């Protein structure tokens, strides 16, 4: 599963840094990035845009394969 980690800091790697940065992170649904601990890990679906921290959703362990949320894993659950 795709897991992105981010750490908060008063003055970290920002305000230019290398005068060239291009990246687009995900947006958790359980929280509005207002209080997710100093370091958190977001999770994006492999067939969807379900972006939720594994701590926010309550995921016991992070699979070492594809991540299909209940909506998609259910869509293909019946089919074959
Ligand atoms: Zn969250
Ligand atoms: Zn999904």
């Amino acid at each position: 599963a795709r897991t992105k980690q981010t750490a908060r800091k008063s003055t970290g790697g920002s305000s230019g840094s290398s005068q060239s940065l291009i990246d687009e992170d995900a947006v958790c649904s359980i929280c509005m990035d207002g209080e997710s601990q100093n370091s958190n890990v977001i999770l994006f679906c492999d067939m969807c845009n379900l972006a939720v921290h594994q701590e926010c959703y309550g995921v016991p362990y992070i699979p070492e394969g594809q991540w299909l949320c209940r909506h998609c894993l259910q869509s293909r659950a019946r089919p074959a």
